[PDB]
C-alpha cells in the first residue's frame, strides 16, 4: 500500500490515486461520498450526511454527473461539448473531490473550493476544464470540488412544503462545505483558511453562501467569476417557483395533502422524463433564463440578495470579482433572432428590437423602450454590426456585469476589501466565432492552469498567462490579496468611488475605472425605479 | 423735401427718415400704426385694423414698447439691459417698421420679417440689436419688424370666452403680416417673397404661423433661431391657462364668477399692476417658464404643435433652423441654486439635483431621476465643473436644442428642405462670464450686421463674420438656400437620417452630424412615453 494515498475521514477509510502533472505528482481523492444518495423517497429532499462505512472506499475516479439536460444545439462542436456531462447521468451524484500535494503537507495549507456553473440546470465537477491537479501542484494549495443537484432535482420548489422545500442544491453545497470543515485537515488542508470560488451559477452560489449565515461560518474568502447572487436569473420568487413546479408536475401527469401527493407523484417519474419537460415551464421565450433556480423563501435566503447585500456588514471579508470581456455573446445563439455561431450574426434593427424582449424578458413595454433608448446609437441606429454588439451588451450587462458591479460596490462600501478584474484574453484554441470575442466561461481554463496540460496545444505565452493567473488566485486564497509580497504593477482594491479594476491579458496589468458605469447606472439605479411604477 | 422718404400706404401718407450706414444710406419709416390701439375695452381682444388717417403720419422714430416686465436682476449690466425696453411703455404699442434701400427700390425686392423673442412676456422691435439698417444696405432687402402684445396683454386666456380668447399677441403678428401683403410693395418690397425669421419666443412664433393655415399664406420661407413652437415653454394647456388667468385676477383684487365679470375687472386695472404680479401665477419655482404664452384651444392651433408637425405635409417649404453653443447657460442665473454671473458657479451635486427640479418643472419624480441618470457622469458624479455644464445641458436640451431637433427632423422627413446650424462664436464684446460660453440670443447681433457699426468695438474678423452671416440669411430669403451659388465648403440640407448641420464661427463652414442625438432621443422619444404611464 502507498500511505500517501490512504486517508481516514470521519466517515471512514479512503483510498486515492497518484496523479501525474507536468510539475510533479499530486494526490487525488475523486468521488468521495458526502451525502446519502438522494434517490427514490429522497428526491427533492435536503441532503442527509453520508453514514459511516467499514473498510476502504476507493476515491479513485470521478463519480456520476447529477442528472441534467444535455445540450444538443451544436452536436460535435467542441465549444459546446466541453460543458456536457463526461460521466453517466445519475441521481446518485452527491460526491466531492480532493486534490492535495504529493506528499501530503505537514503544515496546514490554504484550501480552494470550486463550485461549477451551468445556470443551476447543468454542470459537473468532473469536467476536464475543472481539473484541479494543475492548481495544486503549481501553488501548493488543497483543492476541493463537489457535485450538487441541478434542475428540478436541485431547485424545484413548492415553498412551505417539507417534501420539496427548494434550494436543496444549495444545501448540497453547504453539506460539502461542512465536510471540508470536518475533514480537510486529514488531507493537510487548513479549515481556517477556506476560499470559495465559482463561475456563472457557481459565482451566484458563492454569493448566496455569503448572504446566508449558516454558510458564512464555513469559509473565509470568496471569488465570484462572471456571476452574482443578485442577477435577475439567479433567484426566483416563491409564487413563480411554485408556478413552475406545478406546471412541470402537470406536464408529466401529476396528478396527506395536495403538496405531499403532488411530490409523491413526481417522485414516481423517471429522471429523464422530468428533464424532458424542464424548459417548457418558462413564462416566455428568452435567453439567460433558467427554469429551476434558488428560491427566495425566507430560509436559506431571509430576503432577496439585493436587500441582504445592501443591509450587510461585510467587515473582515475579502472578495475577488470579475467578468470576461463579452458576457452577452454566448447566450445570444440560444434564441436571439438572427444569431448563430456559423454566421457573423449581423442583425437588423427589427431583429434587435425583438431581441431586446428576449434578452430582457418579463418587463413592461416602457422598460423595454428604456433599454432600446440607452443601447441605441442614434447617429447609427440601424448599423448591423453595432446592433449585434449592442444586444450582446444588453444581455451581458443585465445578467452579469451590472449585478457583479452592484455587489462589488456595496460590499466595498460596507466594509469588505474587494478586487475586480476584466478578463480580456481570447484563447488560441477557442472554437467559437471571432465576433463573440471572449465569451463567458472562457477564463476558467486559464485559472485552473489547463494550458499546462502537455496533451493540449496552447501557446507558450498562454502557459505563462495561466501561471500568472493561478498565482493571483492562490495569493488571494492565502492572504486575501492577489498581489505578491514586489516590482510588478499592483492590483488596487475596488471602491465605490474610484471603481478601479484590472485587465487580465497577455500584457501586464492595466488599471481602469468603472465597470460599465454609465450602463450599470441604468440597470442598478434607474430601471428598478421604473419597474415600481 | 425728399420724395424718397414719402410713402402712401392704404391707411394714408407716411414720412420716413434717411439713416446713415458705413456702406451708404437706407430709408426707414419707424412707428407705422398697423392696428387700432388695444386700450380700455379693447384690452385682451384681437387687434383691429388701423383706420385710415388724413395728413401725414410721422414715421421717423420708434414708437412705444408694449407693456412688459423690466429685468432688474443685474441693474446697469449690459448683458441684461440690452434686452430691456428702450422706449416708454404703453398699451398703445402696435406699430411696425420697414427698412428699405436708399433710394427706394423700383423693382420687387425680397422681404425679411423679424419677430422678436422675449419669452412671450417681453421684447421690442426698437432694441438696438434689431437695427435693420445694416442687413438692408448690405444685402439689398426690405426688412420689416413689428411690435406685438406680450405678457397678459398678449396671451392671457379664458378659453371659450370672447372677452379674453388668448393668442391675440399672435394675431398682432398676423395682422402685421397681412399689412405687409397689402402695403410692402409701396416700399419696393415683394409680397410674393416674404421670409419670416425670429429668435426664442420669436422663433416659436414663426413656427406657429407655419402650423396655422390663415398665417401660412402670408409668407413663403421661415427661419427659426433657437426656438420652436413645440418647446415645453412655448404653449400652455387650456386648463392651465384658465388657472393662471384666474390666479392673476385674484392677485390684483378681481373677483375670482363670470368670465365677463372677471375680465371687466381686469380691464379697470392699470397696465403696470398686471405686470407686477405676472411671474407669481407660475405653478412652481422654475427656469425657462413664462406665465402667459400661446394657448392650444383649437383655434389658432387646431392641435398641439407637435401633433400638427407630425401630421403635416411640408413639401415646398424651406426652413433655416439652428441653436447657439450654450442654450442653457443664460437662464441658469435666474433661480437655479448656486448660479451667478459673478462667480464660476461651481455647484455641488445637491445643488445639481435641486437644479434639475427647477430646470425640468412639473414632472414626476421618476421623470426627474431619468434626467439625473442621463446627465450624470457616473465616473465623476460630484465634479462641480461637470455638474455646472450638465445642468446647462439639461435646460438647453429640454427647452431649445431638442425641440428644434424634433422640428427639423420631422419637417425634413415630411417634405421640407431644412438647413441647420450651430452658432459657436463668442463675441469679443460679450459681458457675460466665460463659463456661460455662447449664450442664448448672442448670435442676433451678428445676423443684423451690428459689428459693422464703427462706434462699436468688434474686431475686423468679426465684421467679416457678420457679413458672411448676413449673406447666408439673405441667400436663404432669396432662394431658399443659404449657399453662395461656390468652391467654398457647401452647407448641406438637414435630414432625419444623416442629421447634418454646420458650425458658424470665424473658421470656414464645418459639417457635423447630430443635434445632440443621444440627449434628444431621451427628451423626444423616451420621456414622453414615460409621462404617459
Ligand atoms: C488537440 C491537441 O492538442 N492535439 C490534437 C491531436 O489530435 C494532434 O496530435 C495535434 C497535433 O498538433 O493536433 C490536434
Ligand atoms: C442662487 C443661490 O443659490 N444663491 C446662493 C445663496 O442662496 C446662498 O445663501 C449663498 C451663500 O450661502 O450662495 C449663493
Ligand atoms: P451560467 C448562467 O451558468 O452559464 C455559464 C456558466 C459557466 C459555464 C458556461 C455557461
Ligand atoms: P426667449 C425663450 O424668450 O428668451 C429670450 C431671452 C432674452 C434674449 C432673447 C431670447
Amino acid at each position: 500500500e502507498d500511505a500517501e494515498l490512504l486517508v481516514t475521514v470521519r466517515g471512514g477509510r479512503l483510498r486515492g490515486i497518484r496523479l501525474k502533472t507536468p510539475g510533479g505528482p499530486v494526490s487525488a481523492f475523486l468521488g468521495i461520498p458526502f451525502a446519502e444518495p438522494p434517490m427514490g423517497p429522497r428526491r427533492f429532499l435536503p441532503p442527509e450526511p453520508k453514514q459511516p462505512w467499514s473498510g476502504v472506499v476507493d476515491a479513485t475516479t470521478f463519480q456520476s454527473v447529477c442528472y441534467q439536460y444535455v445540450d444538443t444545439l451544436y452536436p460535435g462542436f467542441e465549444g459546446t461539448e466541453m460543458w456536457n456531462p463526461n460521466r453517466e447521468l445519475s441521481e446518485d451524484c452527491l460526491y466531492l473531490n480532493v486534490w492535495t500535494p504529493y506528499p501530503r503537507p505537514t503544515s496546514p495549507t490554504p484550501v480552494l473550493v470550486w463550485i461549477y456553473g451551468g445556470g443551476f440546470y447543468s454542470g459537473a465537477s468532473s469536467l476536464d476544464v475543472y481539473d484541479g491537479r494543475f492548481l495544486v501542484q503549481a501553488e501548493r494549495t488543497v483543492l476541493v470540488s463537489m457535485n450538487y443537484r441541478v434542475g428540478a432535482f436541485g431547485f424545484l420548489a413548492l415553498p412551505g412544503s417539507r417534501e420539496a422545500p427548494g434550494n436543496v442544491g444549495l444545501l448540497d453545497q453547504r453539506l460539502a462545505l461542512q465536510w471540508v470543515q470536518e475533514n480537510v485537515a486529514a488531507f493537510g488542508g487548513d479549515p481556517t483558511s477556506v476560499t470559495l470560488f465559482g463561475e456563472s451559477a457557481g459565482a451566484a452560489s458563492v454569493g448566496m453562501h455569503l448572504l446566508s449565515p449558516p454558510s458564512r461560518g464555513l469559509f473565509h474568502r470568496a471569488v465570484l467569476q462572471s456571476g452574482a447572487p443578485n442577477g435577475p436569473w439567479a433567484t426566483v420568487g416563491m409564487g413563480e417557483a411554485r408556478r413552475r413546479a406545478t406546471q412541470l408536475a402537470h406536464l408529466v401527469g401529476c396528478p396527506g395533502g395536495n403538496d405531499t401527493e403532488l411530490v409523491a407523484c413526481l417522485r414516481t417519474r423517471p429522471a429523464q422524463v422530468l428533464v424532458n419537460h424542464e424548459w417548457h415551464v418558462l413564462p416566455q421565450e428568452s435567453v439567460f433564463r433558467f427554469s429551476f433556480v434558488p428560491v427566495v423563501d425566507g430560509d436559506f435566503l431571509s430576503d432577496t440578495p439585493e436587500a441582504l447585500i445592501n443591509a450587510g456588514d461585510f467587515h473582515g471579508l475579502q472578495v475577488l470579482v470579475g467578468v470576461v470581456k463579452d458576457e452577452g455573446s454566448y447566450f445570444l445563439v440560444y434564441g436571439a433572432p438572427g444569431f448563430s455561431k456559423d454566421n457573423e450574426s449581423l442583425i437588423s434593427r427589427a431583429e434587435f428590437l425583438a431581441g431586446v424582449r428576449v434578452g430582457v424578458p418579463q418587463v413592461s413595454d416602457l422598460a423595454a423602450e428604456a433599454v432600446v433608448l440607452h443601447y441605441t446609437d442614434w447617429l447609427h441606429p440601424e448599423d448591423p454590426a453595432r446592433l449585434r454588439e449592442a444586444l450582446s451588451d444588453v444581455v451581458g450587462d443585465h445578467n452579469v456585469v451590472c449585478p457583479v458591479a452592484q455587489l462589488a460596490g456595496r460590499l466595498a462600501a460596507q466594509g469588505a476589501r474587494v478586487y475586480a478584474y476584466v478578463f480580456e484574453h481570447r484563447a488560441s484554441t477557442l472554437s467559437w466565432p471571432l465576433w463573440m470575442g471572449v465569451p463567458h466561461g472562457y477564463e476558467i481554463e486559464f485559472i485552473f492552469g489547463i494550458p499546462l496540460d502537455p496533451s493540449r496545444n496552447y501557446t507558450a505565452e498562454e502557459k505563462i498567462f495561466a501561471q500568472r493567473l493561478m498565482r493571483y488566485w492562490a495569493n488571494f486564497a492565502r492572504t486575501g490579496d492577489p498581489n505578491e509580497p514586489p516590482k510588478a504593477p499592483q492590483w488596487p482594491p475596488y471602491t465605490a468611488g474610484a471603481q478601479q479594476y484590472v485587465s487580465l491579458d497577455l500584457r501586464p496589468l492595466e488599471v481602469r475605472r468603472g465597470l460599465r458605469a454609465q450602463a450599470c447606472a441604468f440597470w442598478n439605479r434607474f430601471l428598478p425605479k421604473l419597474l415600481s411604477a
